[PDB]
């Protein structure tokens, strides 16, 4: 039936994570920049009539990787496509976002479906097959569901989402990591213009001045489960997928041209199959690439399908994040889904950019659709959950469309750890920023998540806090190395002797168990940082807190490029 | 009634301790040497102690600079006295505030003059260090000093004025100025005994070397010259003691004579006459003098003799008296109760009667003493612990224990561990180990000394491990775990924790078999040189 999205991680132009992404969207920020010479020299390729676009939605630090975290030799890192490296990181972080760790994922029937469409690094070098790109994560975490790369060009990550959904419903897997990754590493590839690119370097979605897309980079992952399992497992749930479908354009006027009829059929069939009335939908994240013939075809298709069922006018907002971050290709779908989920969570619609005058080839006034250019509350009538769609179409003609529905749910001991001390310090900084930014965080949920939803690694710190202010001060104290009697920190390999007593002796265990049961948190904390395994469940009686989204591991930022 | 001797320590010519002393006596060794030029430039002979300058002032909370200003007589007795307590199995903790008297025989001031150093302070050193509360009295009755002290301590214990007494003597010969039978050769020495009422010693489960069943002191009075002896006074002394305390001369089988080798014939006649008043029996009582081995140890003479007698009783063995070829012309042995023993032989007793002996000590000032001693007749892995105030001394302690165990094939391992646990202060530098046999024990100590890794051996400096044992000191279930460990089996765990500084309740290791304290090697003091500043 319904598929729950229980974890996400995103890395897009101008946004190192989904929290920065959200902030940028709310503030209607455009992340497209001129291509710097550190990538390539546009002047050596630029011709205005060769490349005729000098702009890109770019990721920062595409060379950074933490190979030691993944048990990969540093020298092997140089030989890895950064698309592989970046997804390995984001994919991992999605799991941690959900509150799952290596221990809890071991032997899980989790499928991995990875959108990917380019091979630039591999060619530059003359391990880097699509097949291996997908298999990296399963190999690392010991997952047992199929690992499949999907190259349907720009629809890739949405197509993957469909396949994962069907495998989950058919009970072939019990979890799914779906995502996409796209980088533009060479003048040659980003180049193919074929007439595709805008000379102004913007995706002018829905606008009469639409004249092509600007290439964007991105890497995004989702964690999917059956809704029934997600509720039983007490996951935190971003939203639910209540319908999806994929099809083909077939014979068009040129293989990269779109088909109105196919787009209508896709959308109509989905709504009919899953009993979804177009009136129930209030936002659509369009493919919306800002191409002159593509935009009006998409608009006309969707409008027509909606109008078949309803006379209501201008009830459904449309937008495209490609207006913000460019066309992130294989990662386009996951970028779009993540926008909609964030919109749902905050009950807020955000502006679509670069829209001045409606495309002449489509009339909005008598349409169910309207272009939203406002930061405004996402209103819903009665009790009803918000519903949205995401479309993604590829140049090869393979189309995807999913329907997402809002999910409507019915002193603490803080522990942190990392594989190196430097990353532990980075972790504490990320948590401090997060708590600073999120004034309403549930302290018990957060602590519970750090306890049960993160792997205890070798470098540890812990502390007590009963308030946001106390929490922030503890982290500040830790970071500033200024003495605080409630802060504990150790390297586990150093302390083995100081812990053995509680591991072997019968009365010491019984003491430790009593400590945990009577909530003697200082004592539990001191021992935990030293490496003692704590049964966290014992900390909780009638009331158990819930896992929530927190910042994920802050990987070492080590530079690896061509050998 | 009876007084138990529950601790002893001794340092005599040729003997750094009471075990070497015994060995020397058994082998009829003579410790008299020519006086070297390092003492002074030269009678040219003396019974000398070795390294009289050596002291461990830090152990005793004394500034190293003060040590140079201390009479070495004070310093050496401080050490020997302390070791006597440890021999008995008592430590700083268990002695704190005890009503223990200190009676110290001392009769010279050489160092003070050469240069704090009063007799009054000499006696008070140990009480000050250990916080004892019985009177501290120095006794100068010349060569009878330590035996006079013994008498006074005995009377105080019987009157219940004190509950313990440290009695002792110390004599050094530091200057040329203060310095067959032909006179005596001067000897140096320091000795101490620990005394208790017998009833207390048995209730407290002390180990008991022997019991004092009679003692007396008196004066020569008017003699022909103040340093001459009085046959009559010696007789009266001995008779009065035997009569007061119901002691029949026939029961006595050894007498350690004053026996300075001058005097001799008067002592022989006196004792012989007193014995003969009560018995016709001939040549039943052996006589000797340890002054033939070690010289005339002066203030320490009494304690040296008492220790010889106790060692004899313990080993049920009589040892040779030396330098005897032909009897003194002025006394006829053949029809006497007395005979000079020159043999190493079994000390025989009839029908399981306890052996009895006497010690006589007579001073040049005319103050005499005589005491009567009776032999005392009493009715799995272990955890061995050692500690010292410096690592160097811990190493020396381990060596001393290994030698001791090597020399004593019949040591009770449980008793020894028990003594190391309860009868020594746990100090800052620690080692511990398990053993279930003599061989394992010796091996462990060897391994420790040779620095050969051994999984049964644990060692730590306590100041370094504080953070590591806190986990056990305050928490209730950690204590329960420790109590389960020590209540009871894992010993390895108790050992690891103990060396790190955790206080253990040694009693809990024992359900209703409890082992007994025994004599073991005492602290091996740092051997630092201090002399005139």
């Amino acid at each position: 039936d319904a598929i729950a999205i229980v974890g996400m991680s995103g890395r897009y132009p101008g946004a190192r994570n989904v929290r920065e992404y959200w902030d940028n969207l709310v503030h209607a920020r455009n992340a497209i920049r001129d291509i710097p010479t550190s990538r390539w020299d546009v002047d050596k390729y630029y011709d205005p009539v060769k490349v005729y676009c000098k702009s890109m939605g770019m990721l920062d630090d595409i060379e950074h990787f933490d190979p030691l975290f993944f048990n990969i030799p540093p020298s092997e890192a140089e030989l890895m496509d950064p698309q592989h490296r970046i997804f390995l990181q984001e994919g991992y972080k999605a799991f941690e976002d959900a509150g799952y760790n290596a221990r809890t994922l071991n032997e899980k029937k989790c499928g991995v479906y990875l959108g990917i469409m380019s091979n630039e690094y591999g060619v530059m070098l003359n391990g880097n097959s699509f097949a291996i790109a997908a298999a990296r994560i399963p190999y690392f975490l010991n997952l047992k569901g199929p690992a499949i790369p999907i190259d349907t060009a720009c629809s890739s990550s949405l197509v993957g989402t469909h396949l994962a959904r069907q495998a989950l419903i058919n009970k072939e897997i019990d979890m799914a990591l779906v995502g996409g990754v796209s980088l533009y590493l060479t003048p040659e590839s980003y180049m193919s213009m074929a007439g595709m690119l805008s000379p102004d370097g913007q995706c002018k979605a829905f606008d009469n001045g639409a004249n092509g897309f600007v290439p964007g980079e991105g890497a995004g992952a989702l964690v999917l489960k059956r809704l029934k399992d997600a509720e039983a497992d007490r996951d935190h749930i971003y939203g639910i997928i209540i319908g999806s479908g994929i099809n083909q354009d077939g014979k068009t006027n040129g293989i990269t041209a779109p088909s109105a009829k196919s787009q209508m059929d896709l959308e109509r069939d989905i709504y009919e199959t899953y009993g979804i009335h177009p009136e129930s939908i209030s936002y659509v994240e369009m493919h919306g690439t800002g191409t002159k013939q593509g935009d009006p075809i998409e608009l006309e298709a969707l409008s027509t399908v909606f109008q078949e069922k309803t006379d209501k006018k201008q009830f459904c907002a449309i937008g495209s994040v490609k207006s913000n971050i460019g066309h992130t290709s294989a990662a386009a779908g996951v970028a779009g889904v993540q926008k909609v989920l964030l919109c749902m969570n905050h009950k807020t619609l955000v502006p679509t950019l670069n829209f001045t005058t409606p495309n002449e080839h489509f009339e909005f006034e008598h349409s169910p659709l309207y272009v939203n250019t406002e930061l405004k509350p996402w209103e819903t009538a009665d009790g009803k959950p918000r519903r949205a769609c995401v479309s993604s179409f590829g140049y090869s003609g393979t189309n995807a469309h999913i329907v997402i529905e809002e999910y409507q749910p019915e002193s603490a001991l803080f522990v942190l750890s990392a594989k190196k001390e430097k990353q532990l310090k980075a972790y504490a900084e990320a948590m401090k920023d997060f708590v600073t930014s999120n004034e309403d965080i549930d302290l018990e949920d957060m602590a519970y998540t750090l306890q049960t939803g993160r792997e205890a690694m070798d470098y540890r710190m812990a502390f007590l806090a009963d308030s946001r202010e106390m929490l922030i001060k503890a982290l500040d104290d830790y970071l500033a190395e200024m003495p605080n009697g409630s802060i504990f920190a150790a390297h586990v390999k150093t302390k083995k002797s100081e812990i053995k007593l509680f591991e072997t002796d019968h009365d010491a265990k019984a003491l430790l168990q009593t400590w945990i049961e009577k909530k003697r948190l200082e004592k539990v904390a001191e021992l935990w940082v030293k490496g003692l395994q704590i049964d966290w469940n014992k900390l909780y009686g009638e009331y158990t807190p819930r896992r929530i989204s927190l910042p994920a591991y802050p990987f070492a930022e080590e530079y690896y490029w061509l050998p």
